[PDB]
């Protein structure tokens, strides 16, 4: 928004509904890799949230 002014009040942030979300799945480790995000790390905010078959 500093950069460009046009998009200061644009609305670039998206809420969804609970009625619009579904339950969370562990991911599963593949060949041995553990799963990455889109920024190649892995969000552990829950230990639930853990890769099965890794371990912290």
């Amino acid at each position: 928004r500093l950069a460009e002014p046009q998009l200061r009040e644009e609305n670039d942030l998206g809420l969804f509904g609970y009625w619009q979300t579904e339950e969370y799945q562990p991911p599963v480790a593949v060949d041995g890799k553990v799963p990455r995000n889109e920024f190649g790390n892995v969000y552990l905010f829950l230990p639930s949230m853990m890769p099965i078959g890794c371990v912290q």
